[PDB]
């Protein structure tokens, strides 16, 4: 629904609807337990985002979600970034729905927090 692309737009700013429509989103998660989520797009960029790296360096108990419609040299810069700092990761392969998200970092309790996007011409070009 263009409600969807709206939210997707402007940056993934706050709840959905439902608590499916927000796994199904975000790789399985809940919004509430994101912390940082790339497109495809932004994953498939040639120099891994730093942005991403503080997010590993600054967690606790986070998982990063990789998208498995991705190939393993589009995201495998990301799991070094991971193993680099303790930090697990799960490759999504059950997809009912077809997300435009690449990686979620997902903490495991509730964390809420506003601004989980990085915002450049990447995400403006490939979110929707």
């Amino acid at each position: 629904e263009d409600k969807m692309d709206l939210y997707l737009q402007q940056g993934m700013y706050g709840p959905l609807e439902t608590k499916p429509d927000e796994r199904h989103l975000f790789l399985g998660s809940l919004r509430e337990r994101v912390v940082l989520a790339l497109t495809k797009g932004q994953v498939l960029r040639s120099k891994p985002y730093k942005e991403a790296e503080h997010e590993l360096k600054n967690s606790h108990n986070v998982t990063l979600l990789i998208n498995g419609e991705l190939q393993y040299q589009s995201y495998s810069s990301y799991i070094q970034m991971a193993s680099r700092y303790g930090v697990p990761f799960k490759i999504v392969s059950d997809l009912q729905f077809h997300t435009p998200l690449g990686i979620v970092i997902a903490a495991d309790i509730a964390v809420n927090r506003e601004l989980i996007y990085i915002q450049d011409d990447i995400y403006n070009r490939s979110v929707l």
